[PDB]
C-alpha cells in the first residue's frame, strides 16, 4: 500500500553473500556484524538475522537501547552469539546491560566506575572492552597516564569478580585512504597498547581494529575480529579501496519509487524552489515522489542520477521536501512507471555511491539516512 | 524507561511556542483559514502532537504529504475534532483512494488518471469525496499546466459533481520563488492564479478555498492570503529564509531544541588529529569533547569543521569530521564534567545556536536541518 510511492529493497540473500565475502578475506577471524543506527538504514533485526545464518559471530551497535532491543527479538537470535555496544552517557543502563550479558566498551574512568557499580548491583560479571584511542582522537583512551590507570583499574574489578575483560580494541583514522601513513602508526601503537595490558595480566577474547576498508586491505590489522559495516551492505568504504565488485559484494539496498506525474511543458518554463532549472525546450518532466524529509539529500539538487523508462535521468533543479523532478527529453512513460534511485548495478541502475558523489558525501550516508516513511521491503528473507 | 534514551540526546519540543506561532500567523493572515502543515512528521517535531496544538491554537485546517500520513490524524487516539478537514495531495496510482475519501479526506488531483481514480473510489464506496485541483503556475513540480490539461480536468470535474460522485472542495496552487521576495515569478504565479481560478468558477466550479500561500508568501503577500494559508516551517518558528527575515520579526519562536549530553571529555596533545580523515589536528595542547550525535541522528556530514553547538557557556564548533555516531569539539582548555549539556541547536535565547545557523554551516536550508533529526533522537514534548 505505502509501496506504491516508494520502497527500499533490502535483498538478505546479498547480505548473506557479503558476509561470506567477508569471512573469506578475514580467514584468520570471527566476523561482527555491524548492525548499528538501524543496520545503516536496512534494518537492524532482520539483518543481524541474516548476518548470523551467514557465519557472524559477533552483533555491533553504537547505543545500548540497540543491542537491548537486539536481545529482546522474537523470533530469538541465538543466545550464545556475542552483542556489543560503544556509545554511552553517564546514568546509562549499565545494569541492564550487563543483565543482559551484552560486551560494553569502556574508554574512561567514570564509565568504569559505572560499570562496576552496576554489577555489583546486580550480582553478576560484566562483559567489558577497553577502547584504546590509537590516534583517531574521537572516543578512546589516550596512551600513558589514562591507559596504565584504566587497565589498572581493570585488573582490580577482575581481582574482585565484577568483570572480565573480554576485548581491547580501536578503530582507524584514514584505513580507506590506502597506505596513508597514520594507518601503520595507528597500527604499532595498537600493537604497544595491546602489549602493555596483557604484560600487566588482562587475558582478553579478542583484539580487534579493523572496519571495513582495514578488512578488506589490511590481513595484519584483523587479528581475533573484524567489524566490516559498510562492506557487509554491499557497500565500498571509498572508490579508492575499489568497488564492491573488486571484493565479490553486492550492494543490498535498491532505492525506488513509482512516478506521480508525468506532463508535457513549453521551454523557459522553470522546475522546483528557485527556478534553478529551466528547460530548453518543449520537453516532459517526471515528478519522482521523493524528497529530503525521506533522505534524498538536498545537497543532490541538479545532479542526483535516476533510471528512469531505460536511460539514466537527472535530477532537474532542487529537490523538495517530499519531491523531485527529472527531465524526460521528450520521453511519455506512464505514471506509476518504476523510477529506480540506487541499487546493485546490474539492471542499469546508479549506485549509492553515484548519489554520494551527486550529494558531495559518501554512501555511508546515503543508505544511513533514509527516511523512516521509506518503507522497507525485505527479500530472500 | 524511554526516560534512559534522552540522556544521550533530545529534541524538545515546544508546544506551547508552537500554538504562540500558529496565533501569530493567523494575525498576519486575519482574512484566512489557516492549515497546520505536520507533513514529514510534522517537519521532524511529531505529527500528532504538533496538530493538536496548531487545532487548540486555530488551525482549522491539516496539511500531509502522504495519505498515509493524513490517515493516521483521522486515526489519532484520542481524536481530532471530526470537524476539522485534513488534505493530502502526494498520490500516486492504485493509492488508497477509497479509504481516503471513507475517511472523508481533502485530496488533491492535478491529472486526468487521479480524477478517473478517485471518481472511481467514490462510486465504490457510495459516500462522494473532497477533491482540490491543483493548478501548475509556474513551479512545474506536481500540479496541472494550463490551457488543454486544464479544461480538461475542470471539465472532468464539472461531470463528477453533475454524477454527484465528488465536489470540488478547493484549487490551489505552491509558490516557486517566495522566499526571495519580489522576484517577477511571484507576480507571474500570482496573476496565473487568478486566471486559472476564474475559468474554472466561470465553467461552474464551486470551491470553499482558494490557496497559494506557503510560508513565505504568508509572511511577506497580502495578496496572496485568498480562503487558507499553509505556513509550514514559519509554524515551527524557523524563517523560511534569512532574506525574509528572522523567526523574531515575524513574532515567531523556534519549536525544536536540539541537544546532547557529553559522552567523554579528555586532554590530547599538540599535533593530534581528529576524527576520520585527520581533517583537524589539534593546535597545541587542549580538550576534546565528544557529542554523542552523527549523520544518522541527522547532523548532516556537510556541516563537518563548521557546526555550532553550545557547550560549557561557550559556542564550540565540530572539530573535523562527523561520523556516523558522533562528532567532537575543541574545548579550548575547558574541562565541564562529561553528562555536560551539549545544545546544538534552539530558539537563541540561551546563548544556543539556532536551525539556521545549522542550515548554514551544512550548505543548505533550515528546512532539511529540523526534517531530518533522525527517528533515534527521541522527541520530549514540554508544554502540552
Ligand atoms: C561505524 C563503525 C564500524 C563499521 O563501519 P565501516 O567504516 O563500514 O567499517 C566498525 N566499528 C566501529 C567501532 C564503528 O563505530
Ligand atoms: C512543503 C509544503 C508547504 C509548506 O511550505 P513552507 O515553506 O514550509 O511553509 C505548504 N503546502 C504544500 C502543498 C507543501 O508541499
Ligand atoms: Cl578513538
Ligand atoms: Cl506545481
Amino acid at each position: 500500500d505505502a509501496v506504491l510511492r516508494a520502497r527500499a529493497e533490502i535483498d538478505l540473500a546479498a547480505l548473506r553473500a557479503n558476509v561470506r565475502a567477508l569471512r573469506e578475506r578475514a580467514p584468520g577471524a570471527a566476523l561482527m556484524a555491524v548492525v548499528k543506527a538501524d543496520a545503516y538504514g536496512h534494518g537492524a533485526i532482520p539483518c543481524a538475522r541474516a548476518a548470523v545464518a551467514a557465519g557472524a559471530t559477533w552483533l555491533g551497535t553504537a547505543t545500548p537501547q540497540e543491542a537491548l532491543a537486539l536481545r529482546a527479538a522474537e523470533p530469538g537470535l541465538p543466545d550464545d552469539v556475542r552483542i556489543m555496544c560503544w556509545l554511552w552517557t553517564p546514568g546509562g543502563p549499565w545494569r541492564e546491560a550487563v543483565e543482559a550479558r551484552l560486551d560494553v566498551s569502556v574508554s574512561a574512568m567514570w564509565a568504569m566506575e559505572e560499570v562496576t557499580g552496576a554489577a555489583r548491583a546486580a550480582g553478576v560479571p560484566a562483559r567489558v572492552q577497553l577502547k584504546a584511542d590509537t590516534g583517531l582522537g574521537r572516543g578512546g583512551c589516550q596512551p600513558g597516564a589514562d591507559w596504565e590507570r584504566l587497565v589498572g583499574a581493570a585488573l582490580r574489578a577482575e581481582e574482585e569478580g565484577l568483570l572480565r575483560v573480554t576485548g581491547l580494541w580501536s578503530h582507524f583514522a584514514c584505513a580507506d585512504e590506502p597506505g596513508h601513513p597514520s594507518i601503520a602508526a595507528q597500527l604499532t601503537r595498537f600493537r604497544e597498547m595491546t602489549a602493555y595490558a596483557e604484560q600487566r595480566g588482562l587475558r582478553p577474547e579478542v583484539r580487534h581494529i579493523a572496519n571495513s576498508p582495514a578488512t578488506l586491505t589490511l590481513p595484519d590489522a584483523h587479528f581475533d575480529l573484524v567489524r566490516p559495516g559498510i562492506a557487509m551492505y554491499g557497500v565500498s568504504p571509498s572508490p579508492e579501496i575499489g568497488t564492491p565488485a573488486d571484493f565479490g559484494l553486492r550492494p543490498v539496498m535498491t532505492l525506488a519509487a513509482s512516478l506521480a506525474l508525468v506532463k508535457q511543458v513549453p521551454g523557459g518554463h522553470g522546475v522546483s524552489y528557485g527556478h534553478h532549472y529551466t528547460t530548453p525546450g518543449e520537453t516532459t518532466l517526471g515528478l519522482v515522489p521523493l524528497g529530503y524529509a525521506d533522505g534524498i539529500p538536498r545537497h543532490a539538487s541538479s545532479s542526483g542520477p535516476v533510471l528512469v523508462d531505460g536511460k539514466w535521468r537527472t535530477v532537474a533543479g532542487r529537490i523538495a521536501m517530499d519531491q523531485f523532478v527529472v527531465d524526460l527529453g521528450g520521453d511519455r512513460p506512464e505514471p506509476g512507471a518504476e523510477a529506480v534511485l540506487f541499487g546493485p548495478g546490474d539492471r542499469g541502475e546508479p549506485t549509492a555511491e553515484d548519489w554520494a558523489q551527486a550529494a558531495g558525501t559518501i554512501a555511508y550516508e546515503i543508505v544511513t539516512r533514509i527516511g523512516s516513511r521509506v518503507p522497507r521491503v525485505y527479500v530472500n528473507e
